[PDB]
């Protein structure tokens, strides 16, 4: 059975995207995904993680600077509803400066400016009002859920 996503040790924000669907955004220390892949394999898997990230980058007003940088992450589908699993690199002013430019960073903004849970630390970026995020927790976890479900992390495959 699934661990909570609604935890006194995790910070959580739900996005409301369809009338019935959404994503529910946790920033956690509990590893969700156990493998090291993303296999966007048909047409189908890949706009539905494009879906998922722009549906992010829209909400949030993400404007994401090209600095070449990424975040360790895996993904898997249950069913047609995704799971994102991002390995933060932001433990320490070097790695958030070099992971910056990644749509998990702009998250962790949002969380950091809209006070969604947790301390961060903002460091100037290279680039007008992106700012690079450090932060304690290990994951940044995205999911296909509903408002009604978005209490609980569903199972990823
Ligand atoms: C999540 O894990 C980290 C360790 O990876 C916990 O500990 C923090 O780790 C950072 C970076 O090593 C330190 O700067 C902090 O001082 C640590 N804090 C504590 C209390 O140990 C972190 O606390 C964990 N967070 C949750 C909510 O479990
Ligand atoms: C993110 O971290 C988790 C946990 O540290 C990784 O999960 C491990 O993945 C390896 C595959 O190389 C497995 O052999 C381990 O059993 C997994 N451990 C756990 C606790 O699940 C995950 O692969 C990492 N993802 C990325 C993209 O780096
Ligand atoms: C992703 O694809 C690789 C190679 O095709 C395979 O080894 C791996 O098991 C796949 N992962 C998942 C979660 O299906
Ligand atoms: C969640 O999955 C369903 C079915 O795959 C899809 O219709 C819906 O758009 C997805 N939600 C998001 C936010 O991508």
């Amino acid at each position: 059975t699934m661990p909570l996503s609604c935890t006194k040790n995790n910070s959580h924000h739900y996005i409301m995207v369809g009338n019935e669907t959404g994503l529910e955004l946790t920033l956690t220390n509990t590893s969700i995904i156990n493998h090291k892949f993303c296999n966007l394999s048909d047409a189908h898997k890949k706009n539905l993680y494009d879906h998922a990230l722009m549906s992010i980058i829209s909400t949030f007003h993400l404007s994401i600077p090209n600095f070449n940088q990424y975040e360790a992450m895996s993904c898997d589908f249950n069913g047609g509803k995704i799971s994102v699993q991002y390995n933060l690199s932001h433990s320490y002013a070097g790695d958030a400066a070099n992971h910056c430019g990644t749509v998990a960073n702009g998250v962790l903004q949002t969380f950091m400016r809209m006070a969604w849970g947790g301390s961060y630390i903002a460091l100037d970026s290279g680039r007008g009002n992106w700012d690079c995020i450090m932060t304690s927790y290990q994951y940044l976890i995205i999911q296909n859920t509903t408002w009604e479900d978005h209490c609980q992390f569903s199972r990823p495959s």
